[PDB]
């Protein structure tokens, strides 16, 4: 319930338009994809949202096992997010998170799970998105 | 249920590498703020959030409005987004959204809520995360 830092962005076009943080690390464009008519040339929220979860899960993995002493050179994810109508008038995220450890199935299964309990990716989507987990290929 | 556009990024490195979408559109480094005893030199996931989530916000203010007849030129979305431990052994999220619409109060109020309502990104967090929402400064 403290916090160890805290950020801002601001966006006025919503998903046509630019978008920054207030310190101006990052900078974008955004545009619609071509899927919904747009050109394709910038960036977009769910693409803004897979880079996050890769790089916060994939932290998260390493966090655990470091707790754990176990050592670990890189733990690749990939997090796929789509967007969809949600029958209610608005729209929903689906989530894959396909993630990789050189360990053995089962140990590298454990590292996963508890990695999904720690990181604040999965703790704000839990029991609203059903994320899709995989390890070394196979399902969680 | 359908979906209407995918998206994936890999990270193998955590909060201290590069993470890309598959397509490259988005390709950054990433490193610990200096307020978690880093360079501060590049991004990180709160960082990410907050200009998706701004974005995100942006947009779904600007869709109500737009199917409600209700005519917007630009709609300021400022998402601040912390990180700090959860007492649990993990780490959660909070979210503040200060939106601002160019309407009455109520009206603009009105909007806002049911943004909240269709918002994906709002979608997923709902219930876990305790977004705290502004309207023109104030509380919605
Ligand atoms: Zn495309
Ligand atoms: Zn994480
Ligand atoms: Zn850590
Ligand atoms: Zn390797
Ligand atoms: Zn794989
Ligand atoms: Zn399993
Ligand atoms: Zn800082
Ligand atoms: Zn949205
Ligand atoms: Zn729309
Ligand atoms: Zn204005
Ligand atoms: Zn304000
Ligand atoms: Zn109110």
């Amino acid at each position: 319930m403290s916090t160890i830092y805290q950020t801002s962005a601001t966006a006025s076009a919503g998903r046509n338009g630019v978008v920054s943080t207030e310190d101006k690390l990052l900078e974008l464009n955004l545009s619609y994809p071509k899927e919904m008519g747009g050109s394709g040339t910038a960036t977009n929220p769910e693409q803004l949202f897979a880079v996050g979860y890769a790089a916060c899960f994939s932290n998260a993995i390493l966090h655990v096992a470091r707790e754990a002493k176990v050592a670990l050179k890189e733990a690749p994810v990939t997090a796929t997010v789509g967007i969809g109508p949600n029958g209610q008038g608005g729209f929903a995220l689906s989530v894959a998170l396909a993630a990789h450890i050189a360990l053995e199935d089962e140990q590298a299964r454990q590292l996963v799970t508890v990695a999904h309990q720690v990181c604040p990716y999965s703790n704000a989507v839990r029991g609203n998105i059903d994320v899709q987990v995989s390890v070394n290929g196979l399902a969680l």
